[PDB]
C-alpha cells in the first residue's frame, strides 16, 4: 500500500492543463490573440487569472460579466483552441518537468489513476496522447462531461467513483485556486503546485501538501516509494523516458560498454531521454549515429543488449561538448588517465558554459562521476579541473562557485570491457551493409475525406520506416563486456540516491582497497605467472590447470584476510571473488603486458601483493600462493623489465622492512622470497 | 553440466560447413564452376567427395596428387570462394534447420561452446557473423590455425583445450568422414548429423549418436532440455529467431492482442522469424506493414508490449492466405462465429496446397464455445469435398494435423478505426517533425587503410539516410490493442510442438478446464451481470463502484473455487490465479453490458450449469455456499422482472432442477426453501 504523508493512497488524480502540461501560459498568448482580432482589444490578465481551472461554459459567463452579454467568447475560444493546436502540432505538448517519473511511481505503487479537467474530452484526449501519457490513466474526466464544474467538486468526486475509491484514498493534483478548491471540496488528499498564480494564503491553507514546482512532490514522493534493487543480467531497461538528458565523456570501453547500461537503467521507473557520448573515433561515431543505438555483447549468456537514444558527439567540437554540459543532469568521465590533462580545457568549458546559461536544466547541480582504475582519481581530474578554469574565467571567484556547485564522485568499476576494433567494426558494416541492400531488394467506418488523408500518412510512414525494418533484428555490436553489475560510489549527489545500478558508499577508500587488494592484486600476480609460462593473455593461461588452479588459490587467500579486515564487506568479497575468476576465464583481449606493468611499484609494502601478504601474516593465514606471486613478480622485473637482480633485491628488503611485522616473520618472509626466486630461475 | 542420454557434458565444439551450415553443397558446384573455368573441366565427384573435411591445404595436395603437382588449386579455390562469398551476401548463409534452437538450448544450459572448421579464419569469422551465430561461441577454431588438419584430432583437441575443457567432456558436432574421424580420434562425445555422404558402417560405429538432420538432434535434446515456466508481464520475447514461421488466420482482438504474445514467447530460446496475420481491414493492415511492427497496451501496468516480425496479409488474397498455410509450422484460427462458413473454404484451400507441396501442422482452434472444434471441422470438411471432391485425401489431411481447441481467460479490445486514424495522424506529424531536424565523410581512424574509411564512409552514409527517419520507432508504438494481463491459455494435449511452448498449458482432459471456465469465469460473469441490473446500474464495470457488488464478486469467486479445487484438485494453483485475474478484469469492464451477460438465466440456472452445479458441489462437500445461493436467486428474480418470465414458470424451473441435482432428500429442501426465501426477500426490498 503507498503510503504518502501517513495516509494509505489507493488512487492519484492529475488536472490536466497547468499541473501536468504548460498549456496555461500558451492559452493566455492565443486567448489574448484571438481576442484582440475579434474585439479590438486583448483579454485582461485579470480575465485570463480568474479563468484559471474553469470550464469553457464557466470561463464564457466569466467573459460576458466583464465584457458585455454579446462577448463573442465561442468566436474567440474557438480561435485561441486552433491557433493552440496548431502550436501543439509544431512542438509538442509542453510536458511540466519530472511529469512521467512522477507517474511511472505511482503506477508502479499500485495507484489507480485518473485525469480530472476542465478541458473538453477532445482537447484532453489530444494532449493526453500527444505526450504519450494517455497510457497511465484508467479513467478521464472532462469539462464538457459534467453538470457542475470546477470549483464545484463533481468532475472530482466522479473521477474517484469511476476509479471505485473514495475522493479521501486520493492524491488529487491542482495548480488553480478554482481547482483546488474543487479537489479540496471533493474530499482528496490536495497536492498544490505552483504554476501561474502565486498561491495566496487560503490556498494554502486547504491544500494538504504545496510544492513550487513537479520536480519538488517528485522529491517529496522519492521519500514514499523504494529505490529499486540492483538489475540482474538481461533485465530490461525502463519504457519511459524522462526529460532528463546524460552524458558520457569518453565513449571507450567502460563508457559505452558499462555505464551507459547503468544510465540507461536509471532508476527502474524512467530513463533519460537523451544519452550524449563523445569520442575522437570519427567511425564509431558515425555507424551509432546512422543506427540510432548500439549493442552490447555479453559472451556468457550471448545476450546483446540494445543502448537506445544515443548521441554520438565529436570531442574537439566545441559547441557539441558545451551542449554535453548545458543539458546533462549527470556527466560520467571515462577517459583514460593520459586524457585528463588535455581534456580538463574541454570539461572547464562546458562548466562555464553551465555558469552562465540561463536554460531550465543548469540551474540544478552536476553530477559528475569519475570512472578511472586509478587510486586518487577524483584528485587528479580535480586539480586538472581548477588550473583550466582559473586559465578560461581568469577569475577566481568564478572558479570557486563552479568548483563548489557539481558533484564529482569517485567511484569503484569492476566490470571487464572490451571495445571493438575498427577492423571489426568495418567488417560488420560490410556484412549488415549488405544486409540493408538485400531489404531494400525485397521492398522494391471513416468519412472519404479522411480515408484519403490516412492513405497519405501510411504511405509517407512506410516510405520513411520500410528500409528501418531490419533493426528489429540487426544490432550494432561495439562492445564485449563481462556482468559485473554494480557501481560502487561515492555518497552524497541526492542524483544517485534512487540509481538502482549503483551502491553508495560514505567513504570509498575500503571498496578501493578490496579493489586493489582483491581485484588488482590478483590480476597482476596472475599475469606474471602467466607471462613466464609464456601466456600472451589471461584467457590463454587460464586453460592451463597450474595457472587456474594459482588464480583461484590466491584469490581465497586475499578474501579470507579482507573478511576479517572488512568484516562489513563479505558479501561483495564474495560476489568480487566469483566475479574475477569468471571474468578472468575467457579474457582472451586482455593481454598479460598491461596488466604485469610497473612490477616494483605494485610489489611496494602498501600495494596489492605485500599487503596482503603481511595481513595473512599477522591474523595466521596461509600465504604461499601469495608469496608465489611476489616471487613471479620480482623474476617478471628482472626476466622481461630487464631491472637488475641488485636493484630488485635492495626493493624486496625495503617493502619487507616496511611492512609491520615482527623480526622473526620479516626475516622468514625475506628467506622465502628469496628462495621462490632462486628456484624460479632453474 | 549438462546430462545427455546419461553422459555428462561441460562443451560443445561444432564443425561449421556441412553440420552447422548447408555450404558443402554450395562449394561442390563453385569448385566445379572454377575448375571448368582454370582447368577446362569440372572436378570430379570423387574428388570433391573426398574433400569432404579437408581444409584447403590439404585438398590442395589432394589435388596434386590426382590432377598433376602443377595445379593451380589456390587459384580455382580463390575463385570458387569469391563466387562462394558472392551468393552468401545475396541469399545470406543457409542455416541447417533447428541450429539456432540447438545453440541457445546447449547455451542457457551453460556449456562452454566453440566451433572447429577445416575452412579458413576469415571465411568463418564471416559465416558466423553473417549466420548471427558468432555470439554463440567463446572460442572459434579454424583449419589455417593447425599443423595437421582433419582426419587429424589436432584441431578438435585445440578446440576443447581454449575452451578449458577436456575432449571426453564436449559433444563433438560432425558431418563428414574426415570430421567425424578427427573428433572420434580427439576422444569427445561424437554426433553424426547426415550431410552429403551417406554415411557408411565405419561411420556409423565410431558415431556416440546419430541423426538424420539438426532437427533430429533438436527434438532428442528436448527430453533432457526443461522447458520454461509461465512467462511473466513485462518478460523480454526471447532474441534468437529460429527459421519458422507461424500464422494468425484472424488479426483481430483474440489473435493479435493475444496469440501474438504466445508465439512471440513461444519457448523461450527462440523465436519464429515470421508471423503472418491475416485480416480484412485495410486501415490496420497497412499500418503495421509500414510500422514494421504493432504494439498490444495492458492498461494495468501502462506498458506497451511491441510485437516483431509481424507480416500483416489481407483475408481475401488466395496467393497470401496459401503461402500462411505452406510456410506455416503453428497457425492459430482467430475469427468469430459468422465468419467461419466464409473463411472455412480459404483454410481448405491453403490446406491441400500444403500436402501437394511436409511437417504436421499444428492448429490452434481461438473461438469462445465448448465444442467450437466441430464448427470450425464441419464447414471445413464440407469445404474439401467440394474443392477437392476426394474422400481419400480429405481423410489423410484431417488425420495428419493437429486441430485442437482451446480455452481462453484473456479479455482482449481492438482500436477502433477513428482511435487508429487519430493516433495514425498524431504520430504521423511526429515523423514530419522529426524529418524537419534531420554527406558522411570518415577520416582520421587507426589500423583502417584510407580505401577502407572512405568504403565505411559510404556505408555509414547509406545506411544513415535509411536508417535515420525511422529512429524515432525506439520510442513510438503503433498501439493496435487494449489487453488484459491473463497469460496462460489451455490448449488439448497431442501436439508435441506445443510441449516446449512456455505460455500454453497441456490438459489431459479439456472438458476439466471448460468446466473451470464455466464455473469460475462464465458463472460469476452472471451472478454479477444480474445484481448489478437489479441494482439499477447498466454496466460490469460500473457496478464495481459499489461497494457491495465489488465485495459479491470477491466472495461468490471464493465459495466456487473452494468446490473446485475438490471436483478438480489438479487444477489447484490454477482455480486461485484464475480467480484473481477474473475480479481485475471485471474492475474496469465498462465496455460489457450487463444485458450481454445476464442473458437467458434459466438456461444458466440448470442443474448442471454454470450456478446449481456449484452450489451442489458445495452442498456435498459442506463448503459454505450463502452467496452462491444469493447468486442463482438474482438469476431468477431478474429473470421474473426484467424478461416478464411468469412466477410460477420460475418456481417450477427452480423445484425441477434442484430435483436433477445430486443432493440428499433433505438437502435438496432446505436448499429450495432458502432459495425460495431469498427470492421473496429480493421483491420486499
Ligand atoms: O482543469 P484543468 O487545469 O485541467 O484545465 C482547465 C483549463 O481548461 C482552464 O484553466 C482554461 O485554460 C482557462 O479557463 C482558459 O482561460
Ligand atoms: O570442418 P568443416 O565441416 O567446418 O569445414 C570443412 C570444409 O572446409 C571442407 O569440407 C571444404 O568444403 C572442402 O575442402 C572443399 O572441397
Ligand atoms: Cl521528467
Ligand atoms: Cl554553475
Ligand atoms: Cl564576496
Ligand atoms: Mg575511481
Amino acid at each position: 500500500v503507498l503510503i504518502f504523508h501517513g495516509k494509505p493512497v489507493h488512487g492519484a488524480i492529475f488536472a490536466m492543463d497547468g499541473t501536468m502540461f504548460d498549456t496555461e501560459r500558451l492559452r493566455f498568448q492565443t486567448l489574448q490573440q484571438a481576442s484582440q482580432e475579434l474585439i479590438g482589444q486583448e483579454f485582461s490578465h485579470e480575465y485570463l487569472m480568474q479563468c484559471l481551472g474553469l470550464s469553457a461554459t464557466t470561463a464564457e459567463k466569466l467573459a460576458q460579466r466583464l465584457y458585455g452579454v454579446d462577448v463573442p467568447y465561442k468566436e474567440i475560444r474557438k480561435r485561441a483552441d486552433e491557433m493552440e493546436l496548431e502550436h501543439i502540432r509544431k512542438h509538442g505538448v509542453p510536458i511540466k518537468k519530472g511529469l512521467v517519473q512522477v507517474l511511472e511511481r505511482l503506477r508502479k505503487s499500485g495507484l489507480r489513476m485518473a485525469v480530472a479537467t476542465s478541458s473538453r474530452r477532445a482537447i484532453a484526449e489530444e494532449y493526453l496522447i500527444n505526450a504519450n501519457v494517455y497510457k497511465f490513466f484508467d479513467v478521464i474526466t472532462c469539462g464538457d462531461e459534467v453538470e457542475q464544474g470546477k470549483p464545484h467538486p463533481e468532475i472530482f468526486l466522479k473521477a474517484a467513483s469511476q476509479l471505485h475509491l473514495d475522493a479521501n484514498q486520493c492524491l488529487m493534483f491542482e495548480d488553480s485556486e478554482n481547482g483546488l478548491t474543487s479537489a479540496h471540496t471533493s474530499k482528496g488528499l490536495t497536492i498544490l503546485l505552483k504554476d501561474i498564480k502565486e498561491p495566496n494564503d487560503e490556498m494554502l491553507e486547504k491544500a494538504h501538501f504545496y510544492y513550487d514546482q513537479m520536480y519538488d512532490f517528485l522529491t517529496d514522493l522519492d521519500q514514499f516509494i523504494p529505490v529499486m534493487d540492483m538489475p540482474e543480467m538481461q533485465e530490461p531497461f525502463p519504457q519511459s523516458l524522462n526529460q532528463l538528458t546524460v552524458g558520457i565523456h569518453g565513449f571507450g570501453a567502460i563508457g559505452g560498454g558499462y555505464i551507459a547500461q547503468i544510465l540507461s537503467h536509471w532508476d527502474g521507473y524512467t530513463k533519460p531521454k537523451r544519452i550524449i557520448a563523445s569520442t575522437r573515433n570519427s567511425l564509431f561515431r558515425e555507424a551509432v549515429n546512422a543506427f540510432g543505438t548500439y549493442s552490447i555483447r555479453y559472451g556468457q549468456f550471448s545476450y546483446d543488449e540494445r543502448i537506445e537514444n544515443m548521441s554520438i558527439v565529436d570531442s574537439d567540437n566545441e559547441q557539441q561538448m558545451l551542449e554535453m554540459y548545458t543539458h546533462s543532469s549527470l556527466i560520467a568521465l571515462c577517459l583514460p588517465e593520459q586524457a585528463i590533462e588535455s581534456e580538463s580545457k574541454i570539461i572547464a568549458k562546458g562548466l562555464y558554459a553551465r555558469f552562465n546559461s540561463q536554460l531550465e536544466t543548469c540551474i540544478e547541480p552536476l553530477t559528475f562521476l569519475i570512472i578511472l582504475n586509478k587510486v586518487g582519481a577524483k584528485y587528479l581530474v580535480m586539480k586538472h579541473l581548477k588550473e583550466a578554469l582559473l586559465e578560461l574565467t581568469n577569475d577566481e571567484d568564478v572558479t570557486e562557485h563552479i568548483l563548489k556547485e557539481h558533484y564529482f564522485c569517485d567511484t569503484v568499476v569492476n566490470r571487464m570491457v572490451s571495445k571493438l576494433s575498427n577492423q571489426n567494426l568495418y567488417r560488420q558494416l560490410r556484412i549488415k551493409h549488405n544486409f540493408l541492400e538485400q531489404h531494400l531488394e525485397d521492398v522494391e467506418k471513416l468519412t472519404p475525406d479522411q480515408l484519403n488523408q490516412a492513405s497519405i500518412y501510411v504511405d509517407n510512414m512506410r516510405r520513411n520506416f520500410q528500409p528501418g525494418h531490419i533493426l528489429q533484428s540487426m544490432d550494432l555490436i561495439l562492445f564485449h563486456s563481462e556482468t559485473d553489475m554494480p557501481i560502487y560510489v561515492e555518497k552524497g549527489s541526492p542524483l544517485l540516491e534512487k540509481l538502482r545500478q549503483v551502491v553508495l558508499v560514505d567513504q570509498i577508500t575500503d571498496i578501493q582497497l578490496i579493489k586493489n587488494r582483491l581485484w588488482n592484486g590478483v590480476h597482476a600476480m596472475l599475469a606474471w605467472y602467466a607471462s613466464l609460462m609464456g601466456y600472451e593473455s589471461i584467457g590463454v593461461a587460464m586453460g592451463d590447470h597450474l595457472v587456474k588452479a594459482f588464480a583461484e588459490n590466491l584469490i581465497a587467500e586475499v578474501k579470507q584476510g579482507l573478511a576479517i579486515v572488512l568484516p562489513n564487506y563479505a558479501k561483495d568479497l564474495d560476489r568480487m571473488s566469483q566475479s574475477f575468476l569468471d571474468s578472468c576465464e575467457y579474457a582472451f583481449k586482455d593481454p598479460c603486458q598491461r596488466v604485469a606493468r610497473d612490477p616494483l611499484r605494485k610489489l611496494n609494502h602498501n600495494e596489492r601483493v605485500m599487503a596482503s601478504i603481511a595481513v595473512n601474516i599477522r591474523h595466521d593465514l596461509p600465504y604461499k600462493n601469495l608469496l608465489k606471486g611476489a616471487a613471479l613478480g620480482y623474476a617478471y622485473a628482472i626476466q622481461f623489465l630487464e631491472i637488475e637482480e641488485t636493484k630488485a633485491v635492495e626493493h624486496l628488503q625495503q617493502q619487507i622492512q616496511n611492512l609491520d611485522l615482527s623480526t622473526a616473520q620479516r626475516r622468514q618472509l625475506e628467506a622465502e622470497l628469496v628462495q621462490l626466486i632462486q628456484y624460479l630461475f632453474s
